[PDB]
C-alpha cells in the first residue's frame, strides 16, 4: 500500500508515535517520506548483504529475520515481511524498540539527513488529526 501524507499521520498517530519518546508526528511522517515514499512494500538492499524493509526500512541485520542475514539478531522478533504489510502495526511496534535505543530516530540515515533540524510540523499541515 502507497500512503497519502495526512493518512499515513492519523495511522502513525493511532498507534502512538506522536511524541513517542520526544519525537514529534511531523518526524516520523517525514522519516517514512524519505526512507520509502510511503510504499509499505518498499525493500533495499545493503552492501553489507542486510535489507531494509517497509515504510521505515527497517534493517535484516539487527530488527527482523530474512533467512539470508547470516549472524543478524531478531530483536523485534518478527519475520521481516510481516514489516511489508499494509498494516503498520508491525513496523511501528519495532520502529518503538528502534528509537528507545540509545541513539534516537538518528538510527534512520534518512531522517538524520532530511528531517533533523527542519520545519517537521510542515508534514502534518492540513491533515484532520
Ligand atoms: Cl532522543
Ligand atoms: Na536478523
Amino acid at each position: 500500500k502507497v500512503f497519502g501524507r495526512c493518512e499515513l499521520a492519523a495511522a502513525m498517530k493511532r498507534h502512538g508515535l506522536d511524541n513517542y519518546r520526544g519525537y514529534s508526528l511531523g518526524n516520523w511522517v517525514c522519516a517514512a517520506k524519505f526512507e520509502s515514499n510511503f510504499n509499505t512494500q518498499a525493500t533495499n538492499r545493503n552492501t553489507d548483504g542486510s535489507t531494509d524493509y517497509g515504510i521505515l526500512q527497517i534493517n535484516s541485520r539487527w530488527w527482523c529475520n530474512d533467512g539470508r542475514t547470516p549472524g543478524s539478531r531478531n530483536l523485534c522478533n518478527i519475520p521481516c515481511s510481516a514489516l511489508l504489510s499494509s498494516d503498520i502495526t508491525a513496523s511501528v511496534n519495532c520502529a518503538k524498540k528502534i528509537v528507545s535505543d540509545g541513539n534516537g530516530m538518528n538510527a534512520w540515515v534518512a531522517w538524520r539527513n532530511r528531517c533533523k533540524g527542519t520545519d517537521v510540523q510542515a508534514w502534518i499541515r492540513g491533515c484532520r488529526l
